[PDB]
C-alpha cells in the first residue's frame, strides 16, 4: 500500500523504518515540516553540555541517505496542513516554495509529537529546546555573545538535564519554577536530592519564582528580584501538535490528543497514530494513559508496522508509565499510576531505604524505594525509586512485576543476583514484600 | 514451641530472628561450632583485600548482643555432633571442656551450612577460606610472613573475588584450575573477559593445572613446572556439613544434601533444613535444583519462620539459581538452568550485543544478553549476562520474568527505563524478543 508518515522522528522515522524490514514494495513518504528528519531528541541537552559533540550522534540521517538506504522518500520543510480522510489525502505546504499540494494515501500513520510551550515575552536571548534546530541556534547564540549566566526555566526532566548540561559546559545556570512541584512525574517528597544537587554545587534555585517582564537583558521576576542574565532557557511543558488535525473525522480528546485502539488505529479507517501525540490505557488497571516517552513511540512504531505489513495479531497491550531522569549524582525513577491518580484506588503504601549493594562495601549510598499497591487485590499500582545507586535496576524490576500481575506480597519470592556489590540477600524488592501486609 | 537451631549463620541467626519477629515467647537457642556468630561470609574476600577495613563490619553479632537485642540464646564452641531424633534432642559437645550435653526441641532448624574442601597436603603455607577465623588466619599469614607470591587454586566465583582482593591489596597471585571450567555459573564462552582482565595486569594463570607435590615453598605443579610460593589458598569446592546428621532418621541424599519440601521440612517430623544443607527443585521447569547461595538461605530462614509461628500456607516456589560475580571491571551474571542442564530440553538461544545504554553518552561498553527458550512452549530457561555495565539490571529483570514462565516472545513488551544514560527505547531485553521469530 501507499503510506503517507506525520513526522519524521522518534515514532515516524523509527515506523516506516520498521515497516521497510517487513514490506520492500510500498511506496512510503514522509513529511517532516522542520529541517531534520532522525534527529537524536534525548540526546540534545547533552550536545548543548558538549558532552554529546560528534555530529552523527545528533542525527541519524540525512533524506537523501535514509532513501539510499531504505528506499523510503523523506520531504523534510514540508508541513501537512490538513487531512482530508474522505479524499484519503493530505494537503502539503513546501515550506521552502510557499505552495501546498496533495498526496494521497492508502495507510496514514501520524507521529507529529509536541511542540514547547513559550512564555510569550519578545525576547531574543530566550530559547525552547524541542530539536536539533533550536539546539543548533541555543550553542550559536552561547558563543556569539559569550553567555555566561543563564536563566533555566521550569523543572521537567527537560529543564533539569538542561541546566546540568550547561553547568559542566562551564555557564552559571540558575532554575526557576513556578511552584514548589518539581520532577513532577516522581512523588513530591522524593525529590529532595535535586534541591541537594543544586545546593552542593552552589547552582542558585528559587521556587514560586516567575519571569515577570524583560527589557534586554535586565530580568524582573515575580519575587520583586531584578537580575541580569544572558540567556533563557524555558522548559514550561509541551502542547500536541494536532492543530493540523482539527477538520478532519480523527477523534481528538479535549486537550488535544488523539485516542487510538491497541492496533494504534484512530476511529478511522486506514489513519494510525503513534507516538506523543496518541492516548491509550494503562496495562496493569482501567484507566487511560498518555506516557509521551520514547520507548512507547518505539513499541507503537513496532505494532503499527506489523499491523500494515507483517502479523496483524500483534497489538499493544498498555502502558505502565516507566520513566526515569539522572540529575547530577542522582537518579529518579517511577512506574506505573501518577501520584494524582493513585486517588481513583483504595491503596496503601510500603517503602524502605537501605544501600544499594552491601553495607560493608565501598562507594554504598542509600537507595530509596517505595510501592504502592492495591487493598482490593493486593496488586502493584506504581513505585519510585530515588538514589545515587541501583534505582533503575529496582524500577525495571517493578515494571517486570507488574507486567505478569504480580502482588505486592509475592515480592518476597524476587530472586535477585546477589553478591556484595550489588544487592543484598533479602534485596529492597524483597523487603517491600516483607514490609507489605 | 522450643527452637533449636544449627548454625548460627546466613540460614541459622537468619531464621531464628525471623521466628522471633513473629513469636516473642519461645525459647530459642543456637549452636555454633566454631568462634563467630552472624559473620559476613559474603564480605570475607573483601576483607582479605582490605577493601572492607573496620572489623565491625565483618561481624553482624556477638552472643551477648543477640540475646540483649532478640532475646536468642546462642552458644559459640558448641558443635552439635548428633540428632537424637526419636527423643527430640540433640548431643552438643561444649568445645571448651570437652564435654557433651543433650537439649531438648519442639522443633529442630539445621543451618550447619558447607565447609571448604581441601586438597590433603601437609602444609602450612595452604588455607581455605569459610569463616572470619579463616580470615584472620590468612590476613595473620600475610603479615607475619610478608607473603608476595600467591598461589590461588580454583577459579570459581569466590576463588576469583580472593585472587582479585589479593591483587588490589598489592600481593602477586598467580590463578591455577584443575579444568578450564572457570566460573562455572556462566556460560563457558562468555567467561573470556575473566581472562583478558587477568592478562591486562598481567596476573598469571593456568588451566588444567594442579598441584602435585609441595616442599616447604617449592611447589611442583602437574605440568611439570616448579615455583616458589609464599602462600596457597585452596578453592577446591566445599562438602556439606552432614556428618553428625546420619546416624539419625534423617534421609540424606549420595552427596550428603538433605532434600527437602516446599516447607523446609526433611522426612523426620520438626525437623526443617534450610542453607546449603538444603536441596529442593526449580521454580520454572521440572527439575531439581541446588543453590547454595545467600538469599535461598534468607528465603527459606522467612518461610520456615513463617510455618513454625506465622503464616503456614506459605510455602517455597522452587529455585531459578540467579547468580553473579564481580571480577576487576566486568560483572558476571546468570538464571535458570546450569549449563549442563539444557541438554534436558529442546531449545533455541538468541543474543544481542550492543551499548549498555545511549551510544553517544560517555562511558558507555558492550552488554553482551544471552537468553535460553525451550521451543516445546517459548518459555525462559536460562538467561546471561557479562559487560562491564547493565548485566546486573538485566539479569534481575529476567529473573522476575521467569519468576512468571514468561516467554520468549513478551520480551518484546518489557516497558524500561529509558534515559540516555540508562538503556535504549527498544532495551536489549526487547531486542531478544525481536529476535526471537
Ligand atoms: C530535549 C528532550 C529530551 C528528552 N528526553 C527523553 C528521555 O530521556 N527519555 C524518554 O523516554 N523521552 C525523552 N524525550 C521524549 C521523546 O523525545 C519523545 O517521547 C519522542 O520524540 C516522541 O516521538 P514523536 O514521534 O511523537 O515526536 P517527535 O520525535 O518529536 O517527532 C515529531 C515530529 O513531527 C513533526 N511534525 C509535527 N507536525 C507536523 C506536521 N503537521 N507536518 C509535518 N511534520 C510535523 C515535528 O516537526 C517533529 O519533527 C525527550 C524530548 C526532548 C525534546
Ligand atoms: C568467601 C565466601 C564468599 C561467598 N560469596 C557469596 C556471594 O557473593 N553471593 C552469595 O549468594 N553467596 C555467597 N557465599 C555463599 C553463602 O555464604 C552461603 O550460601 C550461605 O552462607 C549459606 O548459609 P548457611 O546457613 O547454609 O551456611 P553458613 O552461613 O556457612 O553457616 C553454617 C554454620 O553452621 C555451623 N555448623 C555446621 N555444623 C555444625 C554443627 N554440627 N554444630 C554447630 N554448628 C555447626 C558452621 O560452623 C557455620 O558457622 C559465599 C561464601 C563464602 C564462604
Ligand atoms: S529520544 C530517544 C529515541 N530517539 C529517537 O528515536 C531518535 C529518532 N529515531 C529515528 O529517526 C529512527 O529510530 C531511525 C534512527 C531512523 C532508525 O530506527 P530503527 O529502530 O528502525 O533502527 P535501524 O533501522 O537503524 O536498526 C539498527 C539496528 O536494530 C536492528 N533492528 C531494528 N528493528 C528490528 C526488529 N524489528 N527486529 C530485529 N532487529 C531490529 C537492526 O537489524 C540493526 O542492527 P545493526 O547493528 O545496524 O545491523
Ligand atoms: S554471604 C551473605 C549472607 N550472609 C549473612 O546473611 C551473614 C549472617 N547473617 C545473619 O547472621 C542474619 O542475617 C542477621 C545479621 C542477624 C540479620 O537477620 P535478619 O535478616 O532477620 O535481620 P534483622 O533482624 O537484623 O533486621 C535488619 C533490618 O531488616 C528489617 N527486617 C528483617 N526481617 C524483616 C521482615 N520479615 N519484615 C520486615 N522487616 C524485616 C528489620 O526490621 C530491620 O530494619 P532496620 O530499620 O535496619 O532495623
Ligand atoms: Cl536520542
Ligand atoms: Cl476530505
Ligand atoms: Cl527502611
Ligand atoms: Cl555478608
Ligand atoms: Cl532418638
Ligand atoms: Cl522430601
Ligand atoms: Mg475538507
Ligand atoms: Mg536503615
Amino acid at each position: 500500500p501507499k503510506i503517507v508518515v506525520v513526522g519524521a522522528v522518534a515514532g515516524g522515522a523509527t515506523c516506516a523504518s520498521q515497516i521497510r524490514r517487513l514490506d520492500k514494495e510500498s511506496d512510503i513518504i514522509i513529511f517532516e515540516k522542520d529541517r531534520d528528519m532522525s534527529f537524536a531528541n534525548c540526546a540534545l541537552p547533552y550536545v548543548i553540555g558538549e558532552v554529546v559533540e560528534d555530529r552523527r550522534y545528533a542525527l541519524a540521517y540525512t533524506p537523501e541517505k535514509f532513501y539510499d538506504r531504505k528506499q523510503i522518500t523523506v520531504k523534510t520543510y514540508h508541513e501537512v496542513i490538513a487531512i482530508n480522510d474522505e479524499r484519503q489525502t493530505v494537503s502539503v505546504l513546501n515550506r521552502k516554495t510557499n505552495e501546498q499540494f496533495e498526496e494521497s494515501y492508502d495507510k496514514l500513520i501520524l507521529s507529529p509529537g509536541a511542540s514547547a510551550n513559550s512564555l510569550g515575552f519578545e525576547s531574543d536571548i530566550t530559547f525552547t529546546l524541542r530539536n536539533l534546530e533550536d539546539t543548533d541556534a541555543i550553542d550559536q547564540f552561547i558563543k556569539a555573545n559569550q553567555v555566561d549566566k543563564v536563566l533555566v526555566v521550569g523543572a521537567g526532566y527537560v529543564s533539569l538535564e538542561v541546566l546540568e548540561n550547561l553547568y559542566e559546559r562551564g555557564l552559571h545556570p540558575t532554575l526557576i519554577h513556578r511552584s514548589d512541584k518539581i520532577n513532577k512525574l516522581m512523588d513530591a517528597d522524593m525529590n529532595q536530592p535535586i534541591l541537594d544537587e543544586l545546593d552542593k554545587r552552589e547552582i542558585p534555585y528559587r521556587l514560586n519564582e516567575e519571569i515577570n517582564a524583560i527589557n534586554g537583558n535586565e530580568i524582573t521576576f515575580k519575587s520583586g528580584k531584578v537580575e541580569h542574565y544572558d540567556m533563557i532557557i524555558e522548559g514550561v511543558g509541551t502542547h500536541p501538535n494536532s492543530k493540523f488535525i482539527e477538520s478532519s473525522n480523527i477523534k481528538l480528546d479535549r486537550k488535544g490528543f488523539i485516542p487510538v485502539n491497541d492496533k494504534f488505529e484512530t476511529n478511522v479507517p486506514n489513519i494510525y497514530a503513534i507516538g506523543d501525540i496518541a492516548t491509550s490505557h494503562y496495562r496493569h488497571v482501567d484507566l487511560p494513559a498518555s506516557v509521551p516517552l520514547a520507548w512507547g513511540a518505539h513499541r507503537a512504531a513496532s505494532i503499527v508496522a506489523e499491523q500494515i505489513a507483517g502479523n496483524d495479531t500483534i497489538e499493544f497491550k498498555g502502558f505502565l508509565g516507566n520513566n526515569i531522569v539522572k540529575f547530577f549524582d542522582y537518579t529518579f525513577a517511577s512506574v506505573g499510576v501518577k501520584p494524582n491518580e493513585l486517588k481513583q484506588f483504595d491503596y496503601k503504601m510500603v517503602e524502605v531505604t537501605q544501600g544499594a549493594h552491601a553495607n560493608y562495601y565501598p562507594g554504598n549510598s542509600p537507595l530509596h524505594l517505595r510501592v504502592y499497591y492495591d487493598t482490593s487485590n493486593r496488586q502493584i499500582l506504581r513505585a519510585a525509586a530515588v538514589g545515587k545507586e541501583g534505582a533503575d535496576k529496582r524500577i525495571d524490576v517493578l515494571s517486570m512485576a507488574m507486567m505478569n500481575q504480580l502482588t505486592v506480597d509475592e515480592l518476597t519470592e524476587f530472586e535477585v543476583a546477589y553478591a556484595p556489590p550489588y544487592s543484598h540477600p533479602k534485596d529492597l524488592i524483597n523487603m517491600i514484600g516483607y514490609k507489605a501486609k
